[PDB]
């Protein structure tokens, strides 16, 4: 089987992107963020504290023919960016993009924190990194991609993410026709749970390559790139006018600058993310201070090759016996 669905930005920004999917019967479709950064399929519901809903699209399980609680199971996660959620469990089927899934654990939120609250976009998130992450408990429950990985043409799935437009997931097929050259692949280590890979260095806008060993995750669900600090001082040292604001917190820079653009590299293939690509806009409505999409990872433990990276990229995530990522130019 395979499964195909577009996935649309949220906002002007591209903070994030939403992707329809289907679930119970008869279907309930849910606008969810699809994150290759954690593993918990988990959804606004007829169970979320009322005030904590703020105009989010729910899952009712009772209006479900085919929805179970999944007796005593309770999940609760907390995210990088300090947002937070939690509840109970139910198992349903979920489809996307065609491919459809019985049995899998969709999580009910009945608390969620009020980031979550304050975007009425996203409908809850659709994990995608290793089941070992998944937070149920007291049974561990997997992903739509573990559960579906065995009846898929190939156990694989793909990231198109669009600039300012939309893009593509696809479930067990690779579009040959949605890159150009080839697709570079890469090692992973999942020891972490994460699609983790090492970088083989970069460049800013026109200068040299750096050859360089940068350990990071792909995370769908993570909206900048966060690098090492020597990595971002040195890309936005080529900005006139950018600086790292504590206050702010990040680089800022003018919104009048051209920025140039920032190439990773994978392998020997090299990926170059354009500069409009690292415009994240007014740092506040009607400031001339604009914040950056390349962020320093210090504070964080992890580099994070998020939307903004791949973004630039069509990127496989091969989760073959031994995973492994793909990178292609499009």
């Amino acid at each position: 089987s395979t499964g195909s669905a577009t996935t649309t930005p949220i906002d002007s920004l591209d903070d994030a992107y939403i992707t329809p999917v289907q679930i119970g019967t008869p279907a309930q479709t849910l606008n969810l963020d699809f994150d290759t950064g954690s593993s918990d399929l988990w959804v606004f519901s007829s169970e979320t504290t009322a005030s904590e809903v703020d105009g989010q699209t729910i899952y009712t399980p009772s209006k479900s023919t085919t929805a179970k609680l999944l007796s005593g199971a309770t999940w609760s996660i907390s995210y990088g960016d300090g947002s937070s959620s939690s509840g109970d469990v139910y198992t349903d089927t979920v489809s996307v993009g065609g491919l459809t899934v019985t049995g899998q654990a969709v999580e009910s939120a009945k608390k969620v924190s009020s980031s979550f609250t304050e975007d009425s976009t996203i409908d809850g998130l659709l994990g995608l990194a290793f089941s070992t992450l998944n937070t149920v408990s007291p049974t561990q429950q997997k992903t739509f991609f573990d559960n579906a990985k065995a009846s898929l043409d190939s156990p694989v799935f793909t990231a198109d993410l669009g600039y300012h437009a939309p893009g593509t997931y696809n479930f067990g097929f690779i579009d040959t026709t949605a890159y150009t050259g080839s697709i570079t692949y890469t090692a992973v280590s999942t020891k972490q749970g994460f699609w983790e890979w090492t970088s083989t260095g970069y460049a800013v806008g026109s200068g040299t390559f750096k050859s360089t060993s940068i350990d990071g995750i792909a995370d769908t669900g993570t909206t900048l790139l966060y690098l090492p600090a020597t990595v971002v001082s040195a890309y936005w040292a080529q900005v006139s006018g950018a600086k790292s604001s504590s206050s702010v917190g990040g680089y800022v820079f003018p919104c009048s600058a051209t920025l140039p653009s920032f190439t990773f590299g994978v392998g020997s293939a090299r990926i170059v993310i354009p500069g409009d690509y690292i415009d994240f806009g007014p740092i506040s409505t009607g400031s001339s201070s604009c914040f950056g999409g390349i962020q320093s990872s210090a504070g964080i433990g992890i580099n994070i090759f998020g939307d903004v990276a791949l973004k630039a990229a069509f990127v496989v995530f091969n989760g073959a016996t031994t995973p492994t990522l793909g990178f292609a130019s499009k």
